[PDB]
């Protein structure tokens, strides 16, 4: 077997690097190990980075069709149990209406619930039917680098053979114990959170629609044991912290319903255990690592599934363009460079957000470990009409609103990518800082290094995004009727270095108008500047005005970012 | 390797057949010649049957958020160009009003459009899902039987290796050239339709929501070209009678538009040849092929991809009662019994559409090719103020509803399946007859050997159909509260059979309730009667009363059916 | 003060006259004893031919605004209470797929439902902004006819003054007690043959919201949705104290919802039907001709197309067009459907008994005896199946009062000098007349409602007619008629439309259900009353044919 790239895994880190290879014209083989995409739904919110890039490859209207929707994610309820007394709910998933402003305002895309169950078929599927090849039952064993590429020996579960694949590069997407991490020896740190532990998962179905209807939320936290709608509302899954459990587990879940009198419907039970670690590095020679393969954490804030996609789509048209001959391999360093202190980053985030609810129970005076007639009396403390009870109310309705970090709060967090490397051809600019806090709030930048801006332009006197207007595996240019001098120096760059730059003028009777000035208002720069963006919809080249050096500097900042 | 069942092919056909063992837990292995499900949408239209059984495995909601909805295919336009003058619209896909009704009253299910290419991934991930092994890019080469199973033998596209394969069954899912049903002997009948010819078939993107929205409709036909929505209104595909084509497509496209000032983006090009035949057997010792394996015809209809998933549903369970040792193997005969004479009616009918198309020509005093200035006269001519001109509209009215056969016309033809077998048990009326049309209107019928009738029961004073009762690979008894003696007569006959029976007694305070009396209306039957409902759905006997004999039947009849 | 008509009563009947002859410039006077519309909800059933004579006037967007739609009355519950065992359902209101379908095939409005409350200030509002006068809190007294217009007095609540109306001619909208009928001697029949409403607000959306019903009858107490869900009135066959919030919660089977007593009201009919609604310049319409049980809501659509037979009328004998013996339509066209209607209405409630006799149940039930009964129901016996299926009977009959009269409601037949005859005899109907609309284009019958299109876009026959005018339908080799049209219409001082429809036309037969519908050539032609009734029918376009049209029209105007 031969192939350009060896995808090992199958999850969401290599399905979407799949899709994007073959998208790009690149030879993939993509293996799993097991029968199937994943049994259960781990992983369902998807954030707005996730939803761009599924709209690039023009998979967010199923993305979309599939997933439920934003407006159902918000009640964030924390009680007893569900049919039981709550203690107070917050905004989660950016429900308030100014989270919900902040969000509209930094994506066309919007946050979804979609667990994992769906989709991965959804994007396997897609790599399939678009130039990949996909082979499941199928076990890497090791490989072998030498000069030229690499041999992976493959184990074949149908078959019984065993067998090997010629590649150029191998990407290992291979999951929380890649085998393709240790052996291309990659340094992980940040080992320690606490003593190793992990989850308890309960799947089960039952028509709690009359206890969630008028409430809509993503999940019901009982003080602590999370229910989590899986379809809205007869399927769903308990969680809880830590183990061999029996059809009891169905008496759990009523202690959970605070009820027995729905019918209920166990399904399958799994555990999910965590050991906290980041990749100091994810590159060793011809050997790339992604997805939980480098980071792995807690689920707080679900940043996983989000950031495993996007490590994806950095890499995609960077292999394309070296497999090419378009770009030199240096082009692959700065996969490293941009990718790897988000994997720091994510699991050190998903890690302090657990430190936010012990607090909770505090402020209920309430040990780690309560008894119900403790918990109980915790609740009776909380109705009591003195001042003693008032600073009680207001503790815990702190402590709650602290939870929120992790549970929508982290905008900052999900978006403010900032890229050095030499990929990223800076413009001479400081870093502005990040007015408000960063891990919060996104900040949006056109400076070289940072995503795209989303703003609306309109086509046809149709609302169009910024974004929409770039990425699909190439480079764009945006400027303004000032700046037409653009197109004539992004043609004669293109075809000199053989490469494909698209240059978008922007402005009245232009193909796409700034309608609502937003453009103007969003860009940091004259009508006459321009903004360079990578198919990953990173600014690469910021030039403030279309005079002959700013013109003559595009030469430099493309070779620059493919090294050549 | 070993298997219980191999599969070959993984369309329709395939995919649902490895959905509903894996379902039923028989270890299946389904393989694939190819990279991924298949790369364009050949088949769109979902007729109820196949949404019947999606809902029984729980996939309809997936399915139906997917699919374009009934409401939106109704509007069938003739017409010069999509942007020119029509001659005339019918109401297609039963949305005339009493179409409707005859619809809405036959099943729970309804019409929907889903192409191919969205539907196959989503029963091919499910088949992965539930306990079955799938393997694409593997070609089935031949086989050998002996008296134990058989032996296939595969070609590996991967790895170049080949390999055995130990079955006890084989599905020969194998599409139109199966080389399963080549090996396994089947005589084919009705080979000639006219001189063998196809069609050509062109993807393109373009957004005419301006010229659809207000007329919405699943096809428009140009006098003849069949512009067909894909997803609306933006993607679609031009279909004309027949050979290489450039982009040159992308003019006849313009003139099928009728205006070249919408942006078109012409995707790929395939030739769709068909060899109008039926199988006259469809099994052959440890063989069974279905799907286009067995009947290959028009697409007039849309009646090859929901009639193969019949066929699918049809053998499941019955491999899986037969592999569990609770059937004979005898069991199995009635497969070609049942699902043969559909294969020969489905060709013969979508053969037979075709017929209804040039007097819509004749009306138009209309040679078979036309020069424009011939088609530009009949226009002319239609708009006539004349008697001459009064019968010509009327011709070309009546030309055009004729066409309705093929276009939703056909609820017989989809819904009226009468079986004779030894799976069926009879119960000593004779048939009935069809008061009506047995190909434009479905008859409901009880009688052993029809599909169990849809009616609304209520469960918690909710809306459930007759058919959610049933079904999940198993038999199930109906009656009410009168004929309580089915349920002591039900345990006794599985206890002793080693059979799952479920049996629902319907009536008022029980778990379901003729709330609207439809059943009792429906039923044929007193109130004290049973049906038995296989797991697909076929009533496979009945009984008139409660009375002793009538109880004693029933175990006679399953050890029959069973062929025990 | 001196008007053209004065109309006495601003119910669904007077609003919807004085709205007519407004948007036909013929003034009027409406006014009304009380203070405002009428607090209750009352009638709220709104039947096809009610929406499309709002369609025709603009105002069914306005009325869908308002209205509860027909996917939401379906669901018609029998039980013991609403929060207990229902008996059964019954598909009410046209749900039923094939009911569905045959009123969907019937008309382009449908079923909704529609309060009183709210319908009544929507018509008299449009009615004032329309040339109509619109006076409340005014008592009409009674009047004195004579040979060129009538006199009424009138007591202003407001004033206390008294003061003389000068008219042409008077409605009598003036309710179940009409001193109109009184006065110009209406003899009535049908003499041979009440009810206590409280109104309520709680929210029983959890009882309500997975079946969806307009009405739930309990065993024989009604209660009946106002708004969904959280406005009800109970109905049932005298003082009540706010103990009438105690039958409630045991209506509602449960004292758990918070409950809100509104106000508390007697209904008390006298069944009865005028034989004759019109004398000398004196025309009655509405609850003053036809007084009835609301089994099945006949009462306020039939109100209402009275007003829509009489206007267009007025309005061409006042402006000189037509003759004064084209009032003479009015009795011979309305007075049947007076006398059908409270018919009809009464008779449905022999249905009801027979639900008791299957239940084996006295005409007044103990909460034992109607305990047991509900045992005696659950029996696995064959006389247990005897009696689920004779309740399930009982229960299928009562359907002719709650939505199964299709044909009570649409199958009017005119025959009188408004009609002009085509020579045809009478077809028939070839299914129950009552409980299926039979279309027909034969002159006496209202205009078959089918689609064409007109920019591609769906247009019902009906959208081409009305506007308070003459129309003539007819198709591309019917050309010949927009000439006799025009030379008919300048000789007689009248304006008609006509409209050739056909490929290329403004109006095409794009699914050919015209050529379908009408029982005649391409060429032959139907004329449109401006109530949307045919009046004349031709075959083809002849010259005989042709001749004859102005024959008609001469005919039908009394010239
Ligand atoms: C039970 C469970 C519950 C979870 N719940 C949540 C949650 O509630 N919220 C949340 O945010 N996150 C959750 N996660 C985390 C989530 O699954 C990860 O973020 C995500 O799945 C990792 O993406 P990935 O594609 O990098 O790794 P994976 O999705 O694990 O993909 C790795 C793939 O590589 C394949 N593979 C492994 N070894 C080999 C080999 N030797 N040869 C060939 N193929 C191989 C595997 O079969 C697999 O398909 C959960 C994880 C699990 C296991
Ligand atoms: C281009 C095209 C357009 C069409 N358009 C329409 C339409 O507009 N309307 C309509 O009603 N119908 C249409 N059809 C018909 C429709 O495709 C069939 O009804 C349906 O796909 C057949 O179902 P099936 O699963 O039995 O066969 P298929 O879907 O053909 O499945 C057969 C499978 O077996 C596999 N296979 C074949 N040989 C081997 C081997 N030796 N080893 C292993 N695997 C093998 C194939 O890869 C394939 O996956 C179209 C078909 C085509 C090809
Ligand atoms: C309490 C009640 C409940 C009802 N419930 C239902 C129901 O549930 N279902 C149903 O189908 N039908 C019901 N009806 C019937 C419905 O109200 C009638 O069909 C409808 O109101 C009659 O329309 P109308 O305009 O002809 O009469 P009305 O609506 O009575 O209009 C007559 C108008 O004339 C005015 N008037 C009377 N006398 C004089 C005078 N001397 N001077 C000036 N003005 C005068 C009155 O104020 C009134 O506004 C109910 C009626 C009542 C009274």
């Amino acid at each position: 077997a031969e192939t350009d790239v060896l995808i090992v895994g199958a999850g969401p880190a290599g399905a979407m690097s799949a899709t994007l290879l073959a998208s790009l014209g690149i030879r993939s083989l993509m293996i799993n190990r097991w029968r199937s995409t994943s049994p259960g739904p781990r992983s369902h919110i998807i954030n707005q980075r996730t939803m761009e890039i599924l709209r690039d490859i023009g998979l967010e209207e199923s993305a979309k069709s599939l997933a439920v929707p934003k407006e159902y994610m918000g009640e964030h309820v924390y009680a007893t149990s569900l049919a039981g007394e709550e203690f107070g709910r917050i905004p989660a998933w950016a429900s308030h209406p100014q989270a919900h402003a902040e969000h509209e305002l930094a994506s066309p895309s919007r946050y979804c619930d979609l667990p994992q169950l769906y989709f991965e078929p959804m994007v396997v599927s897609e790599a399939a039917l678009r130039g990949a090849d996909v082979r499941f039952l199928t076990e890497y064993l090791g490989h072998v680098e030498d000069q030229d590429g690499v041999t992976a020996r493959l184990l074949d579960h149908v078959s019984g053979a065993e067998y090997e694949v010629r590649a150029k590069y191998i990407i290992g997407a291979d999951g929380a114990h890649s085998l393709v991490a240790q052996n291309a020896g990659l340094p992980f740190e940040g080992q320690m959170g606490i003593g190793d532990s992990g989850s308890i998962n309960i799947e089960f179905s039952a028509d709690l629609s009359s206890l969630c209807e008028h409430r809509k939320g993503d999940m019901y936290y009982m003080f602590v044991a999370a229910l989590r709608m899986i379809r809205p509302w007869n399927k769903w899954i308990c969680v809880w912290g830590y183990e061999i459990t029996k059809e009891e587990a169905k008496k759990i879940i009523h202690e959970i319903i605070g009820t027995d009198e729905i019918p209920v419907e166990v399904g399958p039970i799994s555990t999910w255990t965590i050991n906290q670690q980041y990749a100091v590095r994810n590159t060793s020679g011809r050997v790339f690592c992604m997805g939980d393969a480098v980071h792995r954490h807690t689920p707080m804030g679900g940043l996983g599934l989000n950031t495993s996609v996007q490590d994806a789509y950095n890499l995609a048209w960077k292999l394309a363009l070296v497999l090419k001959g378009t770009a030199a391999p240096t082009l692959l360093d700065s996969y490293d460079a941009e990718r790897s202190p988000v994997a720091k980053q994510i699991v050190e985030r998903a890690f302090k957000s657990l430190s936010t609810f012990p607090p909770v129970f505090e402020a209920l005076s309430l040990p780690p470990a309560p008894t119900e007639s403790e918990m109980a009396e915790a609740l009776v403390r909380l109705k009591d009409a003195s001042e003693e009870g008032a600073k009680r109310r207001a503790a815990l309705r702190k402590a709650m609103d602290a939870t929120i970090i992790g549970l929508g709060g982290g905008h900052g967090v999900e978006l403010n990518q900032r890229y050095v490397s030499r990929a990223v051809f800076p413009d001479g600019t400081p870093d502005p800082g990040f007015v408000r806090d960063q891990e919060f709030f996104y900040q949006a930048s056109t400076r070289p290094g940072a995503h795209l801006p989303h703003v609306w332009l309109t086509e046809n006197q149709r609302r169009i995004s910024t974004l929409d207007l770039c990425g699909k595996g190439r480079f764009t240019l945006l400027t303004g009727l000032s700046g037409a001098a653009w197109k004539h120096e992004a043609e004669q760059v293109s075809q000199s270095l053989g490469i494909e730059l698209k240059v978008c003028v922007i402005g009245p009777g232009q193909e796409f108008v700034d309608t609502y000035g937003e453009y103007a208002k969003i860009s940091e720069i004259g009508e006459s500047g321009a903004l360079l963006v990578r198919p990953d919809m990173f600014i690469a080249f910021r030039a403030k005005d279309a005079s002959r050096e700013g013109l003559e500097q595009l030469n430099v900042a493309v070779k620059s970012i493919l090294g050549r």
